[PDB]
């Protein structure tokens, strides 16, 4: 794909091919914690990952995706602002070149080192590609990463990155438990938005956890050794693969706490 994160094809350029980039419900956004309102109508969030079946990890030239078997309700998200059942299809991260940037969402304008997106699709639409055409097709669980203590549950991801350095490379990645990437609290903010990469479809209910997870400098450093390019091409470190905050326009962010 043409688009990217370079100064010639980055986020400021996307609108030329994807005019929805200047749409009414684009993501990410800044979460103003003093404007977000507690919503007692929200039901408890249910993260049901015990039967998760990971398959593979893929460098797709933009991030790396850990892919799951979504042929059955094996790892689902329910509750919270959601109606129905949303199946985990993949997770990926966005991260920076420096520890002071990398997240897509911001919290009172604070940028985190990275942001994990666990992507789920609404089973009432039958498959992911149909779901992304619907305003309630996806539910993305967003989790901030800050640099501190190592995250043990991330280390298996870190250790395979050497095997998917360049675009198009994949590796088997079975028996990975995504529960190890969750913080202790499931307190979140929620709002209607979009994919944060082209095609930027406005199909996401965003659920952004308040509590970050901590990862070590060594761990995030390993993310930064990935490459955007394909093998045998000049090296372009995979860093700063984040879209900045977009206008909130006619939306309200709700808090679960
Ligand atoms: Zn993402």
């Amino acid at each position: 794909h043409h688009w990217g994160y370079g100064k010639h094809n980055g986020p400021e350029h996307w609108h030329k091919d994807f005019p929805i980039a200047k749409g009414e419900r684009q993501s990410p956004v800044d979460i103003d914690t003093h404007t977000a309102k507690y919503d007692p109508s929200l039901k408890p969030l249910s993260v049901s990952y015990d039967q998760a079946t990971s398959l593979r990890i893929l460098n797709n030239g933009c991030a790396f995706n850990v892919e799951f078997d979504d042929s059955q309700d094996k790892a689902v998200l329910k509750g919270g602002p959601l109606d129905g059942t949303y199946r985990l299809i993949q997770f990926h991260f966005h991260w920076g070149s420096l520890d002071g940037q990398g997240s897509e969402h911001t919290v009172d304008k604070k940028k985190y080192a990275a942001e994990l997106h666990l992507v789920h699709w609404n089973t009432k639409y039958g498959d992911f590609g149909k779901a992304v055409q619907q305003p309630d097709g996806l539910a993305v669980l967003g989790i901030f990463l800050k640099v501190g203590s190592a995250k043990p549950g991330l280390q298996k991801v870190v250790d395979v990155l050497d095997s998917i350095k360049t675009k198009g490379k994949s590796a088997d990645f079975t028996n990975f438990d995504p529960r190890g990437l969750l913080p202790e609290s499931l307190d979140y903010w929620t709002y209607p938005g979009s994919l944060t990469t082209p095609p930027l479809l406005e199909c996401v209910t965003w659920i952004v956890l308040k509590e970050p997870i901590s990862v070590s400098s060594e761990q995030v450093l390993k993310f930064r050794k990935l490459n955007f390019n394909g093998e045998g091409e000049p090296e372009e470190l995979m860093v700063d693969n984040w879209r900045p905050a977009q206008p909130l326009k006619n939306r309200q962010i709700k808090a679960s706490f």
